[PDB]
């Protein structure tokens, strides 16, 4: 064994080097084990943990007749050359630029009142406002806009009526308050889920925004998009369509040709055994890779409304379970680190879903953030799987018909599947979550159609 001596490989070819490791990966393998600082016997401290010394700098700043001039100059035809042709570039959401931070991106009335009349002479002991301010041309002039002002007004209270006097006016003076919001429809809005979010966010230099293919547009959250445009610019966010195949092909080529006038965007169906759009997603992702040839690699995120399949898409890619998937919501409570690549990293993130007044909790359980088991009373959210479902899909996937409304189909239902309590009466919540959990699981087929 004479040839593998160490002395023997130099000859062919710091401490720790050997055939494995050359000095500049063993200084920089040493960094995981380092951080500690240096005690003897009798306690002195030789060497003091790294970034810790305890000394005191002279902290001065040389004079120097520099300080004071201009450092950055530009001239007016340069300055609008560039205003004009990067502008243009970062409207469109197809084009990146290369080297972005040495580029110079920071480049990039009605009167008012109060100063001639103040608050004190508006009104007080001491104003001195005596006449209006714009006084009518005339009084018949004046009789009209009053005229005009009444029937505009009359035709408000009219039309603002018919969902808030006949609604909550009615509803106190009865004495009826509306049950209280189940703490159920809040869920995935926790400051632990949303800040993994924003750590997912600042840590990726392409971000995946997966929507479910039947209801992108429900699942596609627009504050998220609108604070990285606003806030991270750099980065670059895409659109994954997956779950298309539970849609019918038309659908979510409608949906795609839609989707990609605002960004790229790629149909999906996450699958380890067989799946689509896996090699056109690789080749996306490697695309960005040489675009970013400076970094050592990049990092890819993915978040979305919870079940939209983002761990499901990891594994894909992967094609291993290398991702925890559940079809009940809050599977990924933490960020995930994968390596698809040396040059590229996907990061998995909890689902979120943005607080908004317009959703309804109907509509929160109906896009699968919710678990249907914690839900107080199931059979009032069933009329509306039957407003989003085909009767003939309902009648090929259960096997029933002639029901007339949503309780003779859950009695129906009940009765069939031999879901009943004790004495023989059916078990309708039970029937209901099974029927949320159908839809939302995708053994009943539903989609929402594209805009034309
Ligand atoms: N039919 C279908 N089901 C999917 C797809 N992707 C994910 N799922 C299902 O959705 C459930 C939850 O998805 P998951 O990957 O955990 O979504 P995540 O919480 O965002 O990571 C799983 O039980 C999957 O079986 C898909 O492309 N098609
Ligand atoms: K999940
Ligand atoms: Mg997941």
């Amino acid at each position: 064994g004479t040839g593998k001596k160490e002395k023997s490989r130099r000859i062919r070819e710091v401490k720790g080097e050997n055939f494995y490791r050359d000095s500049k990966r063993v200084k920089f393998l040493n960094m995981y084990t380092s951080g500690k600082e240096i005690r003897n016997k009798k306690g002195n401290l030789i060497r003091a943990a790294s970034f810790q010394d305890s000394t005191i700098p002279d902290a001065r700043v040389q004079p120097d007749r520099r300080w004071f001039g201009n450092t950055r100059v530009i001239s007016q035809d340069a300055l609008q050359h560039f205003r004009s042709a990067l502008g243009e570039t970062q409207k469109d959401t197809y084009q990146v630029l290369l080297r972005r931070n040495k580029l110079p991106m920071s480049l990039l009335p009605k009167a008012r009142i109060l100063d001639t009349e103040s608050y004190a002479d508006a009104f007080g002991p001491k104003a001195q406002r005596k006449r209006p301010r714009l006084a009518a041309s005339n009084l018949e002039d004046l009789v009209k806009a009053t005229n005009e002002d009444i029937t505009k007004y009359e035709e408000k209270q009219v039309l603002d009526a018919t969902l808030g006097l006949m609604g909550n006016q009615e509803d106190k003076e009865n004495g009826w308050t509306s049950a209280a919001k189940e703490a159920i429809f809040s869920k995935g809005q926790s400051k632990r889920i949303w800040n993994e979010l924003y750590k997912v966010i600042d840590s990726s230099d392409v971000v995946i925004h997966v929507l479910d293919a039947r209801d992108p547009l429900g699942t596609r959250c627009k504050s998220v998009e609108e604070y990285m445009k606003k806030e991270t610019p750099h980065k670059h966010l895409i659109y994954v369509l997956n779950k298309c195949d539970l849609v019918p092909t038309w659908v979510a080529a409608a949906w795609v040709k839609h989707l990609s006038k605002e960004r790229p965007t790629l149909a999906f169906h996450a699958s380890i055994t067989n799946s689509f759009g896996k090699g056109s997603l690789i080749q996306l992702l490697r695309q960005f890779s040489q675009l970013h040839t400076d970094r050592k690699q990049i990092s890819v995120g993915f978040i979305g409304y919870p079940n939209t399949g983002k761990s499901s898409i990891i594994n894909t890619l992967r094609k291993k379970k290398v991702c925890q998937v559940a079809p009940i919501p809050g599977e990924t409570k933490v960020w995930q680190y994968i390596t698809l690549m040396k040059r590229i990293f996907l990061i998995d993130c909890p689902g979120i879903v943005p607080p908004s007044s317009k959703d309804s909790e109907e509509d929160i359980l109906f896009r699968g953030v919710v678990r249907v088991e914690h839900v107080t009373h199931p059979e009032q959210y069933i009329p509306g799987v039957l407003k989003r479902c085909q009767v003939k899909h309902l009648e090929r996937t259960y096997e029933i018909s002639g029901w007339k409304d949503a309780t003779e189909f859950i009695e129906i239902l009940a009765r069939k599947q031999g879901r009943l309590l004790k004495g023989g009466e059916p078990d309708e919540s039970g029937v209901s979550k099974q029927i949320l959990n159908d839809f939302n699981r995708g053994k009943i087929p539903w989609f929402v159609l594209p805009p034309e």
